[PDB]
């Protein structure tokens, strides 16, 4: 029944594509193949209602900055994604993604999505960020970023384990219905 265009943006290698592949097909590959542009689809049921969810997977890489806004018109909801184990990808939520999205789409709801949850509390990945004086992004920190960018929701997920995965898209839909 209801068509909903959801566009997915965020830094190169945060897990945009994996998130969408894991959700639509239940697969996960460890291999990194940088997106140019891809389209996904899902027929979902949310709070009683049938939804045709269109999923626009954009290129995270800087080289695509002039092309990426071509995808923006008519968007119903954005997911702005960052990796929970990349503080730099997190800063870019506010330094790059929020301003870019808002530049072309002043009113479209934003869901902030922290990705790679399976690594956030991983004892080992913590010590390995600690060398570079880095710390994974915690839940309240993510919450505070969502408020800072006026996001409708803050959600955390893992494409690998699928923890928090369905909610991301339920809530993307709920922000539109
Ligand atoms: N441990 C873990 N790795 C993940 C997860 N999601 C993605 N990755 C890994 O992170 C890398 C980048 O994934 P990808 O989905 O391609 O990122 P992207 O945001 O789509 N990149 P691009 O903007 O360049 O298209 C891959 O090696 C992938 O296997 C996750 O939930 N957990
Ligand atoms: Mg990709």
């Amino acid at each position: 029944g209801q068509a909903i265009k959801c566009v997915v943006v965020g830094d190169g290698a945060v897990g945009k594509t994996c998130l969408l592949i894991s959700y639509t097909t239940n697969a996960f590959s460890g291999e990194y193949i940088p997106t140019v542009f891809d389209n996904y689809s899902a027929n979902v049921m949310v709070d009683g209602k049938p939804v045709n969810l269109g999923l626009w997977d954009t290129a995270g890489q800087e080289d695509y900055d002039r092309l990426r806004p071509l995808s923006y018109p008519q968007t119903d909801v954005f997911l702005i994604c960052f990796s929970l184990v990349s503080p730099a990808s997190f800063e870019n939520v506010r330094a790059k993604w929020y301003p870019e999205v808002r530049h072309h789409c002043p009113n479209t709801p934003i869901i902030l999505v922290g990705t790679k949850l399976d690594l956030r509390d991983d004892k080992d990945t913590i010590e390995k960020l600690k060398e570079k004086k880095l710390t994974p992004i915690t839940y309240p920190q993510g919450l505070a970023m969502a408020k800072e960018i006026g996001a409708v929701k803050y959600l955390e997920c893992s494409a690998l384990t699928q923890r928090g995965l369905k909610t991301v898209f339920d809530e993307a839909i709920r922000a539109v219905l």
